[PDB]
């Protein structure tokens, strides 16, 4: 019934994210909407190794009288890098926890960087520990700061909900604590906006294999969108754009009208040769997206306990990037003031890539050596 929306506290160690998180709990149990956790459940938060990479990430869920939410927590900063970047935690909205008292530090920039290269639609922000500043201009010039350092990284700042308040307080049940909590949800529930459905997105299918019986056949699964029996598709990218339509979708023994988000279906194309059809493109509605063979990503590298590399590379390291069902050689050019890459680092990179792939900000990646996984990467930006 109540819409479902992903979210999380990020900002920097010790400004009171965990505190936070589990007075939201606390405060909306008290309205008959969560289940309380307390501080130590939430800060000893589980690892959880996913494809050799390891991350602490603390999951709780809530509801306010409008929605429901998954909120990600998480220790150390090292994790938000990785949770943000391979996706494995996604954000339909933020919340930057700063601390009044101290005001932004490096990794609050850096949470708000990320934030933007990786795609999270909207933050909004609780400025914590305001039981520490007895000044009230003092208060009013970090939220200054904060409002700039967001507009910095293209954020709206000047629009952005700043809430004023004291998770300690809130968790000790201090009445304008509390109310404090209640402002922030109520900003969450305002200003977060709820995500699009993958159904309602242009159609989208990365083709995994291809076959020639009837004719040509990819199959592989709808990432996004719908694809109905007598539609136009086109074929992207690696080589020119082509057009064709669909005149089949099917299952095991089960013939299908439409092919929609999940599923997992062979397509027949109307008169496409299967030599011009391989793994590697995607079919998509026509004009939603076009093939590119360079760009700006955030990347971040392996280290050697998660399987990848053990020395850093330098600019003109040409390893492989895996773009939903294969590789493509790349050339990789670092940073302005940027001489290498240590495992374990995440920087943002330009790559060109040697063949064209279908491309789009916020497309993931992988980016492999010797069919090793040596970094997870988001595209950020298109350079044409
Ligand atoms: N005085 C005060 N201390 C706080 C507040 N929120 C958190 N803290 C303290 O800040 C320290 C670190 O908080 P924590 O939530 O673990 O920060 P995190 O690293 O972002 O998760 C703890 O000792 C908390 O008790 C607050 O509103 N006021
Ligand atoms: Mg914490």
């Amino acid at each position: 019934t109540k819409p479902h929306v992903n979210i999380g506290t990020i900002g920097h160690v010790d400004h009171g994210k965990t505190t936070l998180t589990a007075a939201i709990t606390k405060v909306l149990a008290e309205k008959g909407q969560a289940e309380f956790k307390a501080y130590d459940q939430i800060d000893k938060a589980p690892e959880e190794k996913e494809r050799g990479i390891t991350i602490s990430t603390a999951h709780v869920e809530y509801e306010t009288e409008n929605r429901h939410y998954a909120h990600v927590d998480c220790p150390g900063h090292a994790d938000y890098v990785k949770n943000m970047i391979t996706g494995a935690a996604q954000m339909d909205g933020a919340i930057l926890v700063v601390s009044a008292a101290d005001g932004p530090m490096p990794q609050t920039r850096e949470h708000i960087l990320l934030a933007r290269q990786v795609g999270v639609p909207y933050i909004v922000v609780f400025l914590n520990k305001v039981d520490m500043v007895d000044d009230e201009e003092l208060l009013e010039l970090v939220e200054m700061e904060v409002r700039e350092l967001l507009s910095s990284y293209d954020f709206p700042g000047d629009d952005i909900p700043i809430i004023k308040g004291s998770a300690l307080k809130a968790l000790e049940g201090d009445e304008e604590g509390e109310e404090a909590i209640m402002k922030l949800m109520d900003a969450v529930d305002s200003y977060i906006p709820e995500p699009e459905r993958a159904i309602d997105k242009p159609f989208l299918m990365p083709i995994e294999d291809v076959f020639s019986i009837r004719g040509t056949v990819v199959t592989g699964r709808v990432e996004r969108g719908i694809v109905k029996v007598g539609e136009e598709v086109e074929i992207v990218g690696i080589r020119d754009t082509q057009k064709t339509t669909c005149t089949g979708v099917e299952m095991f023994r089960k013939l299908l009208d439409e092919g929609q988000a999940g599923d997992n279906v062979g397509v027949l194309l109307r008169g496409t040769k299967r030599e011009d059809v391989e793994r590697g493109q995607v079919l998509a509605k026509p004009g939603s997206i076009k093939p590119h063979t360079k760009f700006k990503a955030e990347v971040y590298i392996l280290t050697k306990e998660e399987g990848g590399r053990h020395t850093p590379f330098f600019n003109g390291y040409r390893p492989q990037f895996y773009f939903r069902t294969t590789d493509v050689t790349g050339v990789i050019t670092l940073p302005e003031g940027v001489e290498m890459v240590m495992p374990g680092d995440n920087v943002t990179i330009t790559v060109e890539l040697i063949a064209p792939i279908a491309m789009e900000e916020g497309l993931r990646f992988a980016i492999r050596e010797g069919g090793r996984t040596v970094g997870a990467g988001v595209v950020s930006e298109i350079i044409e």
